[PDB]
DNA sequence: TCGCCCTCTGCTGGTTAAAG
DNA sequence: ACTTTAACCAGCAGAGGGCG
C-alpha cells in the first residue's frame, strides 16, 4: 500500500505511485520526437507513435477495416456489427444515444448552464439552458 | 521489481441525415 | 428546397492494473 497524499489512489508497486503522481505534477517524461505530444508513461507514447508510423495492428474480423487502437475497433464492432446493444437514455429529455461519450456531449450541450443566456429566435425571452431554449422556440 | 502490455474511459471534430 | 443541428463515428489521448 503506497498511498498518494493528494488523492485516494493507492498501489502495491512504488513505480505505479511514481507514475500516478505525474498526473498531479504534470510531468510528461516521454516525448514524441516528431511532434509536441509528450506522455506521462511509456505506453501512451508508443501508442501515439503508431500514428506517425502508420502502424494499424488491429483488423475488424467482420469487415476487415483496420485500426490503430484496439478499443476503437471494439467500439466499431459493437456499434456496426452487433444488434440490441443497450442504449443511453438522457434523464432530462427523451433523447436516446448509442455511445456513452455522446451522451456526455449531449448533457454538456443541451442541459448545462449558459452564463450569458440565449434569446429565443422568435421572442425576447432568455434562457440559460439549451434544452429549455429549444423547447420554448417550438 | 518495473518495462511492457492490457483494458476501460472519455473528448474532438467531420459526416450525415433529419427536423422544421 | 434550405438552413440548422445533433447523433454517429473514427481517431486519439486519459488512467489504472497484471505479470514475466
Ligand atoms: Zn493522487
Ligand atoms: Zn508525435
Ligand atoms: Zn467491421
Ligand atoms: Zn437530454
Ligand atoms: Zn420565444
Amino acid at each position: 500500500p503506497f498511498k498518494c497524499s493528494m488523492c485516494d489512489y493507492a498501489s502495491v508497486e512504488v513505480s505505479k505511485l511514481k507514475r500516478h503522481i505525474r498526473s498531479h505534477t504534470g510531468e510528461r517524461p516521454f516525448q514524441c520526437s516528431l511532434c509536441s505530444y509528450a506522455s506521462r508513461d511509456t505506453y501512451k507514447l508508443k501508442r501515439h507513435m503508431r500514428t506517425h508510423s502508420g502502424e494499424k495492428p488491429y483488423e475488424c474480423y467482420i469487415c476487415h477495416a483496420r485500426f490503430t487502437q484496439s478499443g476503437t475497433m471494439k467500439m466499431h464492432i459493437l456499434q456496426k456489427h452487433t444488434e440490441n446493444v443497450a442504449k443511453f437514455h438522457c434523464p432530462h429529455c427523451d433523447t436516446v444515444i448509442a455511445r456513452k461519450s455522446d451522451l456526455g456531449v449531449h448533457l454538456r450541450k443541451q442541459h448545462s448552464y449558459i452564463e450569458q443566456g440565449k434569446k429565443c429566435r422568435y421572442c425576447d425571452a432568455v434562457f440559460h439552458e439549451r434544452y429549455a431554449l429549444i423547447q420554448h422556440q417550438k
